[PDB]
């Protein structure tokens, strides 16, 4: 029950509504977190995911960074039925750097072995405002030819309208 | 050789199986949510070198304390067919490093059965178990899974079997038929 090829869906809303939708439509999926390399889940989707997943997830992440140092990608328990795992991905920050290629590498790092359904925020395009258009294009490049299902979500309607502009 | 600190989980009424296909982190993600504590089984060599396969992933995950524990123990006691070590991971009661047999070894079935039997650790009820010997040890996965079910039959334990390979897990589903 892989898909035959890449399938997209969209959701504009807070994490709670996104997760309810993904559970209804995917049944089981990986949630992607827009993380920093310290896994310090202080704001944005990171805070929402840490609040939703709870203290065992926050503790997991903190403990891992303590043992292994800062991480650019960290796959964790979610402690939530239907969420196979959290994939904490570190996007570039504004003034970075070289944004398109960094965002492609970030979205490519979303894929995990044994997971087909992904619930994915617009990386880098909130708490440190990278242009959402390059994040979104970067995602489309990253996932080309992958047999996965991707539910792109965001608080901003503009992000999804823009995404629909190429899927339309 | 002493015993591991006993589980706070109780044994199930009968043998219970779960499965997970994918990378180690995805497996452990599932095990941490389903089991409050467990033993993870490593498909080791007698040197406890962890140079490839699931051993390398487990070594990387558990970290340098784990690496150091194994190198020190082997240095002092020599090579080991079985070593139960600390994990240095919350929820992971111990790592049971089991050396499975290899392609062409004589009495290969019976050696697999014995290897899975050695998985059991006193005071552990929940196990996360790979398909022993089916990677670089070259053993047919079907025979390894058959041997596992033989070794665990009648045991009041919970076993999450895992593999990178969907075919391995589909096979196991067909033994439950
Ligand atoms: N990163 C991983 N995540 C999850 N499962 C894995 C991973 N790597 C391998 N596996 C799975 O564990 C397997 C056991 O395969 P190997 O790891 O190759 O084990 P084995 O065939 O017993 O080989 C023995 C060993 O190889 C290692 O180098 C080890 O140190 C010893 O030399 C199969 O089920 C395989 O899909
Ligand atoms: N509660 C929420 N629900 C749904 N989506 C959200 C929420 N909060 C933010 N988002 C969305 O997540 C995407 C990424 O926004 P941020 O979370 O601000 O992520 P990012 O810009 O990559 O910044 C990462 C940094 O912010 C966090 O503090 C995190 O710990 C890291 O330091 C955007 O599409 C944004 O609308």
């Amino acid at each position: 029950e892989k898909p035959k090829f890449l399938e997209y869906k969209t959701c504009v809303g807070d994490l709670a509504v996104v997760i309810a939708k993904a559970l209804d439509e995917f049944k089981e999926f990986c949630i992607v977190n827009a993380a920093n390399e310290h896994m310090s889940h202080g704001g944005g989707v990171a805070k929402a995911i840490a609040d939703f997943c709870g203290p065992d997830f926050v503790e997991y992440c903190a403990d891992y960074v303590k043992k292994h140092g800062p991480q650019q990608k960290l796959v964790t328990p979610s402690f939530v039925k239907g969420i196979q795992c959290v994939n904490n991905v570190v996007g570039p920050r504004h003034g970075d750097s070289n944004l398109r290629e960094k965002l492609v590498a970030a979205y490519k790092s979303v894929l995990v072995g044994g997971v087909v359904n992904y619930v994915v925020p617009v990386l880098s395009s909130g708490i440190f405002g990278v242009d959402f258009k390059i994040s979104i294009d970067a995602m489309r490049e990253a996932f080309k030819g992958c047999a996965i299902r991707v539910l792109l979500f965001s608080l901003s309607q503009e992000h999804i309208d823009y995404f629909d502009a190429t899927c339309k």
